[PDB]
């Protein structure tokens, strides 16, 4: 990172939309019920040809399927340069979907949390505990300077306070500056101490149906809808995919290249 | 592609090896027999830890396994920024080793061929026909200027001249300027008309045991033996992997980034 | 010398060349020929060494300067090879199945080494630099290594269970183990059957020339995968009979020793310098 | 850096004296004690080596720097001794019946020897100068010699008949033969149980000291009758208990090392002269 000096009289360059469409890849994540309703084995080819009409080279649009929001929330691996997640809306899962967005619309720096030997705390409002697995049931016992527990006994987990049960993904936020003993099913869950660095610009979430319920910020005073959080009413999935294809330029305009240099181990679908 | 003007007094920068390892990744391709002899369920983990001692961050080194040279030759996909292929030497598979090395050490620009409709010819010395699949059998019938076979009958394919039998990968080089009718088992193998653009500088091949027998150029008058074609003597595979880990600095020094802009969206690892 | 080793030597680029010292070199030097037992078997003669001495005399050597050290095979000769003469010419026989052993022997005798004892039963060992290796030789040498970590715990192997260690050498007369540098390794070796030393490669030998009889260029005297230097002291010939090989060696001894340099023979005959 | 050349070194007669290097020498060097088995039996303590190491530590030697090597007796030790430490001290018990054997042992280890092979079958051998000797080692060395004349016929001997050869060694573990220089000799040696080498005495071996435990001064490391030099590395002590001997060795180790110098042939400056 170096200072960048620019002249306000500089001329705008031509549109780079065609070049980025040519040199980038698009990943679409949709629920399995979409494929079920569409009921066509060649719909991937059809959408690829339509995207080609929109400018994307054949083979650069990758279609990925997930069973549901809860299943997809277990270590979501976003591959392409541009990722669009068609997330079905369920009034009962408002938190979970929000968490999923909170997981994929932001960059997270995470380190392992070996709870069974160590005591942990959250240093600042950017710190959270992200737990992912088949079943994440997390109980918390706040502690104090004398190392005793408040309304909890370290020797009896039954007295721990319940913050998660049977979760595929959950973001736990506790009071900062306080040590907590943790009890999570390590067999079916992995908990990580994470810091949200900032927005993840290459991931857009399109909520299919419902209303604006997403809250990607733990602060109760903010519920910001960024340009990467779209929301479309629906009755047929074919119309949903047609509107995704037709307004692909608008969707990618709302997104930007990831720009982060990572330390992780994930594959990517790039050109 | 613009001219670059440089001064012969510009100060050398510091070593980029540390940041290169922290920002790049290493795919190591080994045969199945290597894992069989190692006889450990966690040799990947210890090799990754040793690589970390050598500088690479955890999860950056990828370990891919192939049954043998023939099977690996069937459309090999190279994922990491730096690819090292440990190829065992067999005195009876020199041409197959050479063809694999040619395919993965050079950059190729390929287009499909329709052998059942049109006749084909090779324009210049860089033009070849690469056929790969489960079983490639290619027979050729050179035609004269009256589109009539020479020493072959266009109607009868039994008179055709056999250039490949049951191969999994074969690079066919015929006389340039002559139209050839091709009889290829398209049901089990695909043939593509390709041009050699240049070297793939991100792929190194380490020949385990044997002699210098590789020939990555069809010209009889050249056997280059470039700096990306190493050879070692061995008795045990653990020694081979320890040598690869210890001298990974030299291996990566012998390689450079791919530098080619691709029109194809494939699966890669990139940190 | 020592007190003037770090002193410059200045030469003028017009100093007249001295005459040939080849004749005076042969009259004050000793030549050692190392050949396999099968060479003597195929020759099938008892006075052949005397005839070779007389032929070398025809080539300018005094009687008493050429010596012939027979060795059974490469593997046995690889156990503490001893270099006796001013000039050593080792006739190695090529076998496709013993490429690594040939390379290890050439590495041992074509280079200077500085070795120290390794009491592998008490301490763990590292390899500090790319010039550091572990050279082990004996009747039979099986080496098992367990890399440790910063906490001194084995990686991929239990520090207490040798069965989990990693095999890098099985029943070796000679083996040069190269491990990842900077990592502590617990070792277990058949100490009864072989000795293992921590060795450092100082540089070439310059008085040992290895002639490979038959085969292709397969020797690799450097552990670095991206280098296979073919120095002027590692020669290769094609053969159908051993008398022709010996006649070639005698007739081109001028060329063979022009490719070697005197002053490199150590007081000891060992292929390595040793410090305890 | 300039290894093959002897460059003069100039020094001013008034520069300074650097500080004592004894402490650093003891910290970065290794000491080896060679003693007879009967010493160990008389001491009759299992942990005595540990006690001696502790006592040396009191004198500034880091633990593990001092080594103790056992040898059965003078004759057995004389068979190809291998002194590998930086500093070597050999406690040699005096036997009035083994005066020449002790002299030969000391001459072998207190001097520097450059040895070439000898093939008694092929060649007849001369000794060129006063520094040329024939050193033979083995389980049993029996050397008989027939001096020839200018016509290659024996003098007081027949080359074909070894029974007439003049015996100069019988069942020796080590023997240094000195014969008349400039005379070709035919040698009969028990090659099965003995190897003979044509050796040149280059000079003193600085880093080897011999402490004679017992009788008067009898060692003669010089083949010349007119001189029997007693160098500062040839110590002599009167004894009644081996514990007393070892305590004397430990207490005066400063003086013992002061009487010795780093082996000139074993440090980098010796590179491309003979060894390292
Ligand atoms: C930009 O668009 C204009 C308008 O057609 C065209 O003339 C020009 O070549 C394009 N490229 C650049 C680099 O300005
Ligand atoms: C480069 O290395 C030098 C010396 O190793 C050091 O002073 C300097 O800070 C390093 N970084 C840069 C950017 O020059
Ligand atoms: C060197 O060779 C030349 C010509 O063969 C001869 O005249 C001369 O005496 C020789 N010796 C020396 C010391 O130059
Ligand atoms: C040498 O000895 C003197 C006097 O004891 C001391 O002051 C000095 O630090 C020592 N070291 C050097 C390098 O002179
Ligand atoms: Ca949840
Ligand atoms: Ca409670
Ligand atoms: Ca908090
Ligand atoms: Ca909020
Ligand atoms: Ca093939
Ligand atoms: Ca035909
Ligand atoms: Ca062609
Ligand atoms: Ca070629
Ligand atoms: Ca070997
Ligand atoms: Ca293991
Ligand atoms: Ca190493
Ligand atoms: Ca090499
Ligand atoms: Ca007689
Ligand atoms: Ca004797
Ligand atoms: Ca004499
Ligand atoms: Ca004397």
């Amino acid at each position: 990172n170096l200072p960048i000096t620019g002249s306000m009289d500089t001329a705008y360059a031509n549109s780079t939309q065609e070049e980025t469409f040519l040199t980038s890849t698009l990943c679409l994540y949709y629920p399995t019920e979409a494929a079920t309703e569409i009921n066509d084995n060649s719909w991937k080819d059809t959408l690829s040809q339509l995207f080609l009409t929109k400018g994307w080279p054949t083979g650069s649009v990758y279609f990925k399927e997930y069973t549901d929001i809860a299943s997809f929330s277990v270590d979501p691996q976003l591959y392409c340069d541009y990722n669009v997640v068609l997330m079905k809306y369920d009034a009962t899962l408002q938190l979970d979907m929000s968490e999923l967005a909170d997981l994929i619309l932001n960059e997270w720096l995470c380190n392992p949390m070996d709870i069974t030997l160590y005591y942990y705390q959250q240093t600042d409002e950017a710190n959270k505990w992200i737990s992912m697995g088949s079943s994440c049931t997390i109980k918390v016992c706040p502690l104090n300077t004398q190392t005793l527990g408040i309304g909890c006994l370290t020797t009896d987990t039954a007295t721990f306070e319940e913050v998660a049960t049977a979760e595929k993904l959950v973001i736990t936020d506790v009071v900062d500056g306080v040590n907590h003993k943790l009890d999570v099913t390590t067999a079916t869950c992995t908990i990580r101490n994470c810091k949200k660095l900032g927005p993840r610009e290459n991931v857009a979430v399109i909520q299919v149906g419902g209303s604006d319920v997403l809250d990607i910020t733990a602060d109760p005073t903010t519920a910001p809808q960024t340009e990467r959080m779209m929301r479309i009413n629906w009755k047929k999935w074919w119309q949903v995919f047609y509107t995704v294809v037709d307004y692909v330029n608008q969707i990618i305009q709302a997104m930007s290249k990831r720009s982060r240099s990572l330390n992780s181990a994930a594959f990517y679908y790039r050109i």
